[PDB]
């Protein structure tokens, strides 16, 4: 429940080293903000 098909695709849905790719993302997604 609630991680529907825009939520999934959210980082792709991760677990903790994927995870933080999200995260990663996450900061570039508020201004194309590439993390690292």
């Amino acid at each position: 429940v609630s991680e529907i098909q825009l939520m999934h695709n959210l980082g792709k849905h991760l677990n903790s080293m994927e995870r933080v790719e999200w995260l990663r993302k996450k900061l570039q997604d508020v201004h194309n903000f590439v993390a690292l």
